[PDB]
């Protein structure tokens, strides 16, 4: 499909939907003439300020745009993923439509074809303190130097431009100034990364289902009056969604009929998982101002230029590293679960899932990788933004550190996907020792998991079925199958 | 004054009141009365439950609340500060008041009393993982065992309450049960650092003012459409203060004719000040639930007892993390300027602020102590939430961990208030080398400064005038000097 | 006894002994003599080199040395223990005689009767960045002013120095310099850490066997043969610490005939435990040379004074945050081991070490609580010394931020304390339900505990008896009990 | 070369030589003749045990191998690097040979051909908790499943030995768990690690070179009885290796006439860098006990098997996080003293080291990047080994956390390495401001520096200058630039 861009109206799941499913961007003449008339009432501005010989003056201006994204251009590391790249490029693109940044309408045309050709630049990953140096590279690549990727292949950022039919772009006054100063680096990865947590809490449910039912959960623990005598919306919200999935399980039935309570892996999923559904609604909000907002520097209102601070990162880099403790802990307790779920003495089903523990293991060594993926994050959920360290020879001397932040939220992010993916796996296997009444909604995650994971009987390498489970999850199937 | 418990309506600001200002609390007749039904009402359904010899039954019952409070009370450490005890209690008593806890009257009108004559348990800080120990504590000094607090003088549980003109508490059927389930110890602790987070970030603000003159720097930083570009309400607000404040300043009007931006420690005040207001809301908001909500259990609903998980502290211990972040991150902000401050090539001012470099350090050394407490606070700010540890042979299997969280931020706010203090204490000497054209509402804040503390000469210890505007601080001086 | 202080034979245990047990000190003639030689060599030689008004240049340099003090006398929070300081101006009086501070004999003398009469300078914890501020607090009471603690009573450091017979101290050339100057805060305190380090590891092998022949493990993990296969020294020296305390059960020998191996809380207690003395091991080493070493500056070496950088708290700032980590690590694997105990599943014994479970929860919550120390000291071993931050104007743009270190590894070593405190408990009440047929070693410790803690039948707080044997810890009687 | 295994020689740079410059292994015929025989002995003991049907036995025990291999082959995530994996190899083949584990002389040489023939597995970086998966999915490529690198290219593992002329190799008895038991995925990884952290000591004092005559230091900061009064080896030996650098420098010869001291990103070096040193040595001998040590289970001695707990990872796990720690901190230095080289009023060269700060930012931007890395680090100077979760239920309830400490001491490698190559361009860049009477040492940095990249005069990609040194150092082009 089409996304629109008129720097006021991008959704999150509009810079996924640009970034992940290559839908393609635009911007109306309307917006595109205003953007322009802005630009040219900012020449004059400024044209009448340095007069209170003009070819010099402006070689020289055009020459500094150039200077400040070469110099600036100083990322080290491995690229930056195409998918993230893109989210970049559309959360600066609308940022500068928004009307205080004075750049052209070519400026912003010229990032609109490059999404839409998909000419992609490289990204090295690390450099900025919460974003010029990343943001140089775009606009370097931009400029025709350095390099890009063309359809996914490395070159050198004019052949890539060549094969797409573009032309390198010449900054204007300002807007090298413009395209590199602002927070769109650290906003475009949160906004894919918020869009990738809601698909792992949405995840965590379905494979929960699996779990639940293997060990016989009663549905008491999402009663709504009780959820609702302790009403965060996270919780009351996720009790029903576990209500609606669990109608019609004989297995919870049962439960019902003999037990009173559960083990808190079971019983404090509404509290635990609506805390984070709850902290992924936070940072929804923070970004659905952010990626709408102008944080370059310095910012034009039609009649003056003033310096100010919007490209300061603190918000999204609080955010980063909030989300992070949050799915680090969402990971802790499907660890625990699934810990539960091997443990005979836990979970009433045999050993480690497996039919003959004579010489099976059977899924054992899962859990021992889910608890190193939590000890991993427990690493990374260290606050980058708690830190700061003085640049630009102490001028900049408070900076957000909220790229870090983003970065190991990304990789949070995979660690507890492949937990969940562990989850899905051994949750699945233990239902084969269960008379399988289980609901119609955990028969179809279930159905799902079977078309292409057998179940366990002879020893067999678990990497290879989780890395599928994985890469179903990352297909979205399983809300596809249950949605 | 009186603060009316009805188990809907409290504030975190009503917990400030009667923890640390000694408001009394009250509950209704009328309250009480409809308590004391539901609690009949359970009694019936119990009683009915059972037989399908009544004397040893009961007792039996009631032995069990004792052995729960005994066994339980199982803290180990310093005792918590009787404003954190007091303030635990008034959550506690307005939960149990919620309506589903089927506690009788006289527990409710126990703790009532207990806060009203200044009957505090002492409670070992150490012991949650997020509240049983620290609230069993409490339920034991209700059964006058244990050690206590009457006015402010430790003795035995049972001798206080005599000297207090109370009768130890029998716990009835559940009573103890549902006094030690549940997150009023995060939960209190938390309303009063939230309490106290707000008076940190209201205290920054005007120690700022003090730097920001001192440093001549320009009002162009908050100008409102430039905030207005980017608005998070946090920043918007606090641009709004600044703005208010620096009216009248004849030294911020020269600079706003002569420069063009600051220094971030000046000019990014309001996106990273904002960013600690925005979360401080979000922390209001959770314990606003939070407090008037049932987290003890099983809970009651007048026609049937049902297990659930509200005492499980995720959404508290997740803001607790949160704001130890945002307030250490505040502080590293704090500690920045005053790193400009002291630094001629920076600050325009003599080296260290001294009148005389030659023989004198003049401030040099507070700035190190301010870096030490920012240190100090990196640590702090490790988020607690991010682990878990099985407990209860493994069927209490997730925990938040939010107790942790709570005692941390205490300590991160009272280091944070020694960074201010020292900026209070930094910034007023700063002005001595300026021509005093400052607005006057900085010189509020400058004159209470010096009702106190004199202005450096010669070289002495800055310990004592840091101990001496803290002491200030605590006293809510600078904002009764500058509402 | 008596303690001899020469420069260069301190070790640990005789700062212990000086600022734990009250030693006196005492500095011979000879060294004295030899000291007050250099601190004349030194004059003549800046006497000498100022003059290629002879009266104002000594009274002005007498005045630089209180500055110094007094603006560097810029902590905050509370004081330090008393057992701190002590051991602090210990290490720091052995460091001045070291040689090369160019101090006078008198200064010395000072430091010694301070420590001899118990005239403590108050210390306030906070501020260093890894000495200044916490050796100029010592220095400001032996000039007489600001608080200190005469034989533990707070008051005027003026009126201290007069009960106790003492002069002010006049600060000489350069010799506030030399005081202040250096890592005496960070290495005394690690002195004592290091002694309470070992001491922590003695009561954990102690409060092991119990836990040990409960759960009847098999003496086959000590085999010397295996712990010879990987023969790290501390896991080969703990490995015959256990064989020889488990020297005559019945328990084991049963275990020995039937088990092959156990749970890793058992079976891994010479790996990990020994990873622990290894640690400590290296702790001492450093302290070894750091205590004896100059660290003031600039140094005198007879002919020359140069300024160098042996300040720096690098190598025992790293050292505390190494021992803090190993530390934390020995109290997760004692905390997991407790886990084991209260769990039938796991221990074979009454589900919670009650013998009726009916209405009892037996020592189910000291396992909590053990849980919440371990997740308190996750937080505290965050390494203080990975972060630092410009001090001085920049000048001083690397520190160590030692002091932090120095400071959060005394808590981690109370909280593992405490840890242990609860397995002693809960290990002997463990041996309550077994035969008995203990080691000779074991029962020593069992009984030693039986003197002051009964074994549970109902239910009472934990809390009284974790607090009587953590005293009992403190005051070394199990190692008296068992050697 | 070549490297011969005897299960009890190998040193931490003969690991390196295999695994990083393909020296071939070899093993002799007396040893392999010796493990032989072992091995029969074990076979004749277990035959033994058994019988106080033969076929089914056996086969059942080599099905036992397979299950195992198979079951723990549960690593996700991308592939760890092949030099890596060669380590790793090298260590397993290595202690398995040290005599204890009683496997057979074919599967050494299978591992021998592996390593000679370039057969590398692919082995997923995470999911031990210290190192059963990982070793798994070597064994998975040894038996010819899973995939693997033949010279580089990833295929199907029996692909991959039948390109090599190797067949697969079938497990015998107890062959699969010695070889999944122990902890040379740590260990080997670790003696990588070691080796490149002394390579990035070395290039640091050589990228300090450059620095430290750029800002004109004092060699009197590297006085050898300065260094002495506080004889830690790591700082004696660092100002040892200064001296004999900066002999020969005209501008330090000036400098030691008119300064007396530097700041202490000068001063400091000998402190810092030489606990640096210190730490190295501490990794470095832990490993090579550990290398050479039977870390297999259970173990046999000829007449007796014995299960004990040698396979636990706690010494190299915490010698991994102290490490990570140590190089964080050097690191911060760097950046420190590349963050005073860019400032004018620090280093007194022009801003940023531009020939025209008119239209020009110079190298401003690459200390950004710098702090970046520093506060990457920062995160992940996170002690993994604070943490532990059970695993095998309960069975395994503490574990050493070893393999996240040591995969992210190599990102934090990967960093520092980076900080240094932004040294290295902008110490040789400060020093085009100089009069270059430079040491003859600095003088051989410098050129080797200029044979790739060019002195910075118009504004240029930072990136691409970094990434060339960056290389450069990996190709250890400063060593043998000075050796």
């Amino acid at each position: 499909s089409m996304i629109e861009i008129d720097g006021r109206s991008l959704r999150v799941e509009d810079v996924y939907a640009v970034a992940v499913e290559y839908d393609r961007v635009s911007i109306s003449d309307d917006t595109l003439k205003a953007v322009e008339e802005k630009h040219e009432a900012f020449l004059k501005l400024i044209n009448s300020g340095k007069t209170v010989n003009v070819h010099i003056e402006r070689d020289q201006e055009i020459e500094l745009q150039k200077n400040l994204i070469r110099s600036h251009s100083s990322g080290v590391g491995d690229y930056l993923e195409n998918r993230y790249v893109r989210a970049i490029m559309a959360v600066r693109l609308n940022s500068l439509a928004a009307g205080y940044s004075a750049v052209s309408a070519d400026l912003l045309n010229m990032m609109v074809e490059m999404l839409n050709r998909d000419v992609i630049p490289a990204v090295p990953k690390y450099g900025s303190v919460g974003d010029l140096a990343p943001l140089a590279h775009i606009g370097l690549a931009m400029m025709g130097e350095g390099k890009a990727f063309f359809e996914g292949r490395l070159m050198d950022s004019a052949r890539a431009l060549e094969k797409a039919g573009l032309k390198p772009y010449q900054f204007k006054e300002k807007e090298g100034v413009a395209l590199i100063n602002g927070t769109s680096f650290m906003s475009g990865i949160l906004s894919i990364a918020v869009m990738d947590a809601h698909d792992i809490l949405e995840n965590a449910i379905r494979s929960a289902l699996l779990s639940f039912e293997a060990l016989g959960g009663t549905s008491k623990a999402f009663t709504p009056w009780i959820l609702g005598a302790r009403p965060h919306l996270g919780q009351v919200a996720i009790g029903n969604r576990f209500r609606e999935y669990l109608t019609g399980s004989d297995i919870v039935k049962r439960a019902d009929s003999v037990k009173v309570q559960d083990a808190y892996t079971l019983r404090c999923i509404p509290q635990v998982y609506g805390s984070v559904a709850d902290v992924i609604d936070y940072v929804e909000n923070v970004l659905s101002v952010e990626i709408n907002s102008a944080t370059d520097n310095p910012l034009f209102n039609g009649e003056e230029v003033v310096s100010g601070g919007n490209f300061h990162g603190e918000p999204v880099a609080l955010a980063a590293d909030f989300l992070a403790i949050a799915l680090t802990d969402l990971g802790n307790m499907v660890e625990r679960r699934i810990a539960r779920l091997v443990d005979t003495n836990l979970s009433g089903l045999p050993p480690f899932l497996t039919p003959d523990s004579g010489l099976n293991s059977g899924y054992m060594i899962p859990q021992y990788t889910a608890a190193a993926l939590c000890n991993r994050n427990k690493v990374l959920a260290y606050p980058s933004s708690a830190d700061t360290i003085p640049t630009s020879a102490n001028q900049e001397d408070h900076v957000s550190m909220g790229a870090t932040g983003s970065l190991k939220l990304l990789e949070i992010i995979d660690n507890v996907r492949y937990i969940i993916a562990i989850e899905y796996l051994l949750g699945s296997q233990a239902l084969e020792f269960t008379d399988k009444g289980m609901s119609p909604s955990t028969r179809k995650i279930y159905e799902k998991i079977r078309e292409k994971v057998e179940k366990l009987d002879h020893d067999r390498p678990p990497s290879f079925d989780i890395e599928t489970i994985r890469k179903m999850m990352d297909k979205k199937e399983f809300i596809s199958a249950l949605p």
